[PDB]
């Protein structure tokens, strides 16, 4: 039926949490179970908006809308999350967690974020599974997921001492990892208790966050990270000390949290072994201008090629690539098509080459103020004169 | 069930003990025996905010409160505390103040010290373990502390004679400990009985004190202690006198009463 | 409902009523003991629903008897008073009631007694006088 007037109603709401709505698109795997209040199928992913579509198409209790309200009690992003089945053994539910194309044609777990595009128009530019990323074969996996997607795959160390993830990130040197190793405790809703999160979802949050008014190329360690608490292994930052767990976590190229209760991240680098990819301001700038060089260059992606083919996209890259200077993105640069690499046998089978050449604004990780109390200014000042 | 009205009720209180609020955090460790009372777990520490989660976190005749005391009677400050268990023999009983990262995976003693900071947004800027700094161990491990954290570690010499904790203070050139050598004796709400508190409590009660009107360029040196008596050994300050038991520890860099 | 309030018919209907209008309706126990209003009370949990137990006695002008009032008007036109000056949002608990005298049952309030008769009535969820 249905009611003609106004129609006041006794809810139990709360926690209107409003953030700035974010752009970067975020994947997401973990587990849940598929009753009849999870009106999804398991191994295909859902585009997600808001707190809404996590709570309809996955159970309140369910690991997936914990991790799902983790990102949009801090920024309103685009999910892309594809939940799995709950397995029995960790060995087997890591199994689901990966799972490729062992169906009959279609993917699952992981490689069902690549499905992102042609659904959704939504490619993942982060990469997180919450708490099943200490294993080993998931976080190889994350990272060549990460790496076909061109994306940033947040994983997290073990909750144990601080000797054990440092041993943990050494299996990786692969340059598009980013580790968040201290667990951060939530209250949830009168629980009366602190449950253990995963903490690879809350800065995942934070890199949507930082995203939006600072820009890709800001580097999202200060910023804060919301809806959390005093987390599992209090890893503090005492300055001039050479083993604070921050700093002991840092040389091991590990994110953490810092200031009370989980405030605000610790990352300015990912795990990498190479010194020019150290920085997660480098690997996030070089692959997040090579899509919007694309986007407003897809029409260059085929076309007849004529006389000003190879000079009108050289000032269109240009021309793009000085907008990213003008709100700061990047320092000068230079867009030059190759005098070496275009050929017309190149130009026969449609090959031509442009370069790049860009620097980006380098992250002020360590200011340094070093400072001295002298016995200067006791002379002029305290006297009779 | 429940009461509506108004409920007197004749109970067991006194001595409204005021004071202004301080800022500056200070760290405490000293023994207490965890029982049904006290509900806090040993090693870890609690934020403190006055007389009654001094009350509640510990017991009421344990040591931990009976320097909590100390500092909630001169300046209601931020306590980071984290106790320890009794220990028999006093090798351990004071290196189990030190402790360590020797459990698995979480710490232990003054080392819970450093978990003031991303707990409780209450980095301890002083650092005192009433009685348990008269050992040269801990005394060295809270300068390996406070170095750290960038904090002035309250120390207290022994119950000896004069000369013992002037050459207690020779072991020393640690730049950042501070020592108070006479034991404040105190009252505890008629037991008619003066007990010898440690006196490094009540040292860093005062600073936190000072802090905040005076500032922390303000020196704490004239400055009063309240809630005391006359204490264990008599110190004097006699004018232009070479022996004089104040100025004779003052040239050892030792604070007195 | 003055005095139409002590059966179960009357007052279950008031909560169909009252739970249709969103108003407070205004009931009250038995003329009988004390602890047969607190059983009276126990078969609703309507959450719109309240009761006054002591009955008024009036005097009704030179009549030299005392009426047992049903005290459930008297506790109404007291919200109203209170609603004006006050406003609703005022707790009607300790305010006046005119025109009475010494009621039916005496009740007593005896601070910090376990066993008397308005703290026995209150956590039945029950007023008094």
């Amino acid at each position: 039926s249905f009611f003609h007037g106004v129609t006041v109603t006794n809810v139990d709401i709360g926690a209107r949490t409003i953030a700035l709505p974010a752009s970067s698109v975020i994947g997401l795997c973990d587990v849940f179970t598929p009753g009849a209040q999870a009106s999804a199928k398991p191994n295909v992913p859902v585009l997600l908006t808001s707190k809404k579509d996590a709570a309809a198409a996955f159970g309140i209790g369910s690991s997936i809308y914990l991790a799902c309200e983790a990102i949009y009690n801090r920024a309103q992003a685009v999910i892309v999350a594809v939940g799995v089945e709950t397995a029995e053994t960790p060995e087997a539910q890591a199994s689901a967690v990966i799972g490729g194309i062992s169906a009959a044609g279609e993917r699952t777990g992981l490689q069902a974020l690549l499905d992102g595009k042609s659904r959704f128009n939504a490619q993942p530019r982060l990469l997180v599974a919450p708490g099943h990323s200490a294993q080993q074969a998931v976080a190889t996996a994350m990272d060549g997921l990460a790496e076909k997607l061109r994306a940033i795959a947040i994983l997290d160390g073990p909750n144990s001492t601080d000797e054990a993830a440092v041993a943990y990130a050494k299996n990786f040197g692969s340059k598009r990892l980013f580790m968040v190793d201290p667990g951060v405790q939530v209250w949830d809703s009168a629980t009366n208790a602190a449950r253990n999160a995963p903490a690879s979802a809350y800065a995942a949050g934070l890199f949507a966050w930082t995203d939006a008014e600072y820009g890709f190329w800001s580097s999202p360690s200060n910023k804060e990270i919301k809806g959390v608490t005093g987390t599992s292994r209090p890893v503090e930052f005492l300055d001039g000390d050479e083993t604070c767990r921050a700093n002991l976590l840092n040389n091991a190229n590990i994110a953490t949290i810092i200031r009370d209760d989980g405030y605000r991240l610790w990352g300015n680098r990912t795990l990498s072994s190479d010194s020019k990819w150290a920085f997660v301001t480098r690997v996030r700038t070089m692959d997040l201008v090579m899509d919007a060089i694309l986007a407003g260059h897809k029409w260059a992606v085929d076309r007849g090629i004529t006389k000003t083919y190879v000079k009108d996209v050289t000032e269109g890259l240009r021309a793009f690539m000085r907008d990213l200077k003008n709100q700061g993105a990047v320092i000068n640069f230079e867009v030059y098509a190759d005098p070496d690499l275009n050929s017309a046998s190149q130009l026969a089978q449609g090959k031509v080459y442009w370069n790049i050449r860009f620097t980006d604004v380098p992250p002020a990780e360590n200011p340094n103020f070093r400072v001295e109390v002298t016995d200067q200014w006791l002379t002029e000042v305290l006297d009779v004169a």
